[PDB]
């Protein structure tokens, strides 16, 4: 009945590959797809070239997802899809704010739809917990904690080290998540001051490597941190804590993740390389007893979800101011090398 | 043998002091002053030498000569009066944890020592217990590299304590940042050997205090939440001037599920550790992280009330140094104070 | 107003939680004697202030005394009928765990509260405990919803009481259906709060109590098995009027891993929670389960003798009622006669 929607891919190498197409596969029925193996394993139409413009081909499309590393986020994006198209960009919606905020701006004139990939808003506990904080089952929450941590878990494959594509170190490549689930569920995103350190200790140390769950990398080519930590007053008195790291001399490797403390119950969820099993468990005072309640995929969730706001015309659930706050919070955390806390 | 004066029967001059006075006994014997004269005199008749003195008036047993040391085990806005001349014009002094609730009063508390010729200790007790030395010794000996990251635990869902004034702010002059993050930052500025501070950025939060149903699963029992003067919780964040940063958390009520407290974590550059203590962990942990041969891994464990004690009277009897220095209980007095003072919404530059 | 206490039987429970609590709530109560071992009350007529106590070798006399105002039945569950319509004669009667073996002994042990105007409560002090009143009030604002499915669990695997007269028939009644069944069949049907009774069928079995090797293992020691002259366990199938149905197993004795008693399961329409208590577990347990979110969740924890004796003794004060009814006590003697009945090889229904 409903025409498929004919998709467009201008990067293809990982989140292209490891995401949207087997979302786009397990969700065929309702998407149109028009880094050589690309077109003909998932599409037939346009190319498997190796450039940028060659998408640009078939402006018949009619959405974009942009799986570019963080610089050509602004500009692979913006005007260049804003030029009539809607959009889908990847994790972190830029490593720069003011990029960032060029692209709120691009779809808010092209009145065309936007998200960004944070799929880890589609996990069933994630969810679960955003809803019992909807549902102001944990009351206000004035402290939370977001945890993006890995006791030895440097990337090696792919984009992720270098400083010019990514823009930073596991701050902007993991702690994007963890930040953006605390906020969400928070339901906070104004912001007061953010007060952040940022480590530059075991990436170019010679044992540095050691242990590395990815195997070794070249600390002397190490160009970003591999810890921070930020502190995040909001305006309303709600602190938010901030920890991420891909190599840091710590036990728990708990990613992904946070700790939320409100007025009338707790909450925490555990994700990342030290855990099997995603957890999460809510703690309260139940008829005067101090309790706890335990638990007894996302790609293509995140994806499907995508598809059917356009497709129905309603909003799809992460939204770009959302990401935007992330990217700002973020921003203004490696910003505290200046040895100053950044006011909003 | 050295004679001791405790100002102040209540729960600590009980569950710490005088077990440990005995069990140190062949180095002293006591003296007994509270306001409520009469735990001075039940205290007087268990651990009192033979004809002592109960007092309720400190003034008074400040005026006695037969004592040479004193204990300060009042609540926090006294230690400083007490302890002010008032002990170093008379005597040395054990000041408890705290030392001030105020930077100011324990920067006299620090000039009225030193004019006096005298020792000085606070009550810092938490660093003794093994665990926290072993890391203390390992840090000192280098196997954790450099410090840059450290994490002071203070923190308990619901454990505010009910048996005194610890929720009067003209007597205690704070809560939970001043009762327990004390101990937890000491041992994390201890083991870290930096007390050197550039920046402190705090959050304090009054909320589940006054909520009628906050004293619910409380240990310790129910509270009135219309006479809880202090917060139930704060976090810190404390940037070093070699760049270290340290964060804190503190609370007698917070709906989090780890109740770790006077523990924390320290991640350094060729190795970390971290200390499991409180209402959460039946016993006291201490687990290091290292990588050895390229594998990751992580090194565990397979009474300090007396040891703090003997160490103290011995120093004196000795004409020594006491292990926890003024300088560096000042210094935790000065940063949680600071912690307190981002309540100006403001980071307070050192 | 310290209430004058009798004591009918001074060994077990008297000694073991009455005389303990009693002492507990002193502020509200003195105690002035009796036991058919006219020593008996002694140890204990002089452990237990009585400054003139009538400590007697005859119950009938206890109760001719003026004095007493409370009389505490903790003789043998036979006694309990005679001891308790003698002293609803005059006087606010505590009788123990099983009101009576009897229904009839114990229907007659109602008409005659009801004909004094006096307090009438039973032993039931497992509803004390923190957690039991935990699911209790869960239950009674609806949060399981419709509880339409119980489980009673009164199993021991192997401890069969070996120091009163538990295994007499002429003393007791009966067995563990009535001496531990009881607590766990009272938890269930006062947290349904549904006690309208459809049919009863039960199984009761003489199989390890009168074995040559069933006292091996026993918790607490051997035991006679030619003297054994009760079962060793029965299980229970209760259908409710309102469509509700509860399982029961009791056992003194009986091949089964778990060692859980005074607990209880429940199955609702929006939730569900089990407790753990028993010889099985070194800690009580409570466990809620419900679907949260659409995942499913359990919701776990992270005395009461006392209690029981205090509520009981304010409600005589007050002229309020106590927590355990006599109607709720009398309809657990009538489920737990009615497995019995099942001797008819029949379901009894009411
Ligand atoms: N969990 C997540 O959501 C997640 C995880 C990984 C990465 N990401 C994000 O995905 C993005 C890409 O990471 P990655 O590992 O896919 O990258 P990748 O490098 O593996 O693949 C991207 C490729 O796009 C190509 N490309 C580069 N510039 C282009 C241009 N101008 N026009 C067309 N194609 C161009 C290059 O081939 C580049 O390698 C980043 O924004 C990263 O944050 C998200
Ligand atoms: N781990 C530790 O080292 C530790 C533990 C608990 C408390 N403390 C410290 O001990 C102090 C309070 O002691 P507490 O916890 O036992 O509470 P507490 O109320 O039981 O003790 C205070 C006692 O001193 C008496 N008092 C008040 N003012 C007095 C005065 N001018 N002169 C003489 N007596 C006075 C009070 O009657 C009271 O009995 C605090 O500074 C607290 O921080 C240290
Ligand atoms: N948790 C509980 O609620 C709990 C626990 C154990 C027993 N009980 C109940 O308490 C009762 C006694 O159990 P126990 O363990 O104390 O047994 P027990 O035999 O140790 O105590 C009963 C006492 O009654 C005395 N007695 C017997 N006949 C008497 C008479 N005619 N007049 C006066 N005293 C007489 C006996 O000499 C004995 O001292 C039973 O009904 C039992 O089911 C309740
Ligand atoms: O899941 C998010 C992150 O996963 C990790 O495996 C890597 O650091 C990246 O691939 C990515 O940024
Ligand atoms: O607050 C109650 C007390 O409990 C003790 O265990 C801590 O050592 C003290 O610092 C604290 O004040
Ligand atoms: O069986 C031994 C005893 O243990 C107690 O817990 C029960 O309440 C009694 O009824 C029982 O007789």
């Amino acid at each position: 009945g409903m025409s498929k929607l004919k998709i467009g891919i201008i990067g293809c190498g990982g989140i292209a590959n490891q995401k949207h197409f087997p979302a786009l596969k397990n969700n065929a029925d309702l998407n149109e797809i028009v880094a050589e193996k690309a077109a003909a394993e998932f599409g037939e139409g346009a190319q498997v070239t190796a450039d940028y413009k060659e998408l640009l081909a078939n402006p018949e499309v009619e959405v974009v997802h942009v799986c570019t590393p963080n610089v050509s986020h602004s500009e692979i994006t913006i005007a260049a899809f804003e030029a009539g198209k809607h959009v889908y960009c990847e994790k972190p919606m830029s490593h720069s704010t003011e990029e960032a905020e060029k692209m709120v701006e691009a779809w808010k004139k092209s009145g065309k739809q936007f998200t960004i990939g944070y799929q880890n808003r589609f996990r069933e506990e994630v969810m679960n917990l955003k809803k019992s904080c909807d549902k102001g089952e944990l009351g206000e929450i004035y402290y939370g904690k977001a945890h993006a941590v890995r006791r030895r878990a440097v990337p090696t494959w792919g984009v992720f080290m270098d400083k010019e594509a990514q823009g930073g170190g596991p701050l902007i490549d993991i702690g994007t998540h963890a930040l953006d689930i605390t906020l969400w569920c928070m339901n906070n995103y104004d912001v007061d001051s953010v007060t952040g350190s940022v480590f530059y200790k075991l990436g170019q140390k010679e044992n540095g490597p050691e242990g590395n769950l990815f195997g070794p990398w070249d600390p002397k080519t190490f160009e970003v941190e591999d810890s921070a930590v930020g502190f995040v007053k909001m305006k309303n008195g709600a602190t938010i804590g901030l920890e991420a790291s891909w190599a840091i001399n710590m036990l728990d490797s708990r990613e992904a993740s946070t700790t939320l403390c409100g007025t009338e119950a707790g909450a925490e969820i555990h994700s990342g390389m030290s855990y099997p099993k995603n957890e999460l468990i809510y703690n309260r005072a139940r008829n005067n007893q101090l309790m706890e309640e335990t638990l007894s995929e996302e790609g293509t969730v995140d994806n499907r979800q995508w598809l059917e706001a356009i497709q129905n015309g309603t909003e799809p659930l992460v939204k770009p101011e959302e990401a935007l706050a992330v990217t700002k919070i973020l921003d203004a955390i490696y910003k505290s090398a200046k040895t100053n806390t950044i006011k909003f």
